[PDB]
């Protein structure tokens, strides 16, 4: 199972790790992708997860969008986890760099509650532009299922742990 995580709460755990490497190692039931409404996995966590699938995630995602249309900001869909996990839960957190409402971050994290255990990044963090300290607080106050957070940046991981209330 998951190794080397620091326990933050009864159900939230955190580790300084590359989520692709973490997924390839653990092969969790669910890996969360920091998706956008179009499932265009260009950069950030989405670009990295997609590249690890040799673009199979993008091919599957384009078929999903052609059939269903775009996701809502705060919404999600379950697709294959390919070589990373049994499933990938593509969750759309608000992108404050595209002027999206930060209030949607709680709705985005609520998607995690449909899965008993997940390997995930901090939603809306990184290139999505939100404060990762705020994202972690919304995560621990919203998610009730077991979430293993992978934070790529060591300096950000240290800041998150040292400022965790
Ligand atoms: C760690 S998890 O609860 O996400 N998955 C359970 C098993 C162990 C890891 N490989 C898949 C089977």
């Amino acid at each position: 199972s998951f190794s080397g995580y620091l326990k933050l709460t009864d159900n939230v755990y955190i580790k300084n790790a590359d989520i692709v490497e973490e997924a390839k190692k653990v092969k969790p039931t669910v890996v969360v992708n920091a998706a956008n409404v179009y499932l265009k996995h260009g950069g950030g966590v989405a670009g990295a997860l997609n590249k690890a699938t040799n673009n199979a995630m993008q091919v599957e995602s384009d078929d999903y969008i052609a059939t269903n249309g775009p996701l809502k900001v705060g919404g999600s869909c379950v697709l294959s986890g390919h070589n990373l996990a049994k499933h990938c839960l593509h969750v759309v957190g608000p992108n404050v760099n595209k002027g999206e409402d930060i209030q949607l971050l709680k709705s985005a994290y609520e998607n995690f509650n449909q899965h008993e255990v997940l390997l995930a990044p901090l939603l809306s963090a990184g290139i999505f532009g939100a404060d990762p300290i705020h994202s972690l607080r919304v995560c621990v106050d919203t998610v009730r299922t077991n979430v293993y957070l992978a934070v790529f940046d060591k300096n950000l991981y240290d800041k998150l742990v040292s400022s965790f209330l």
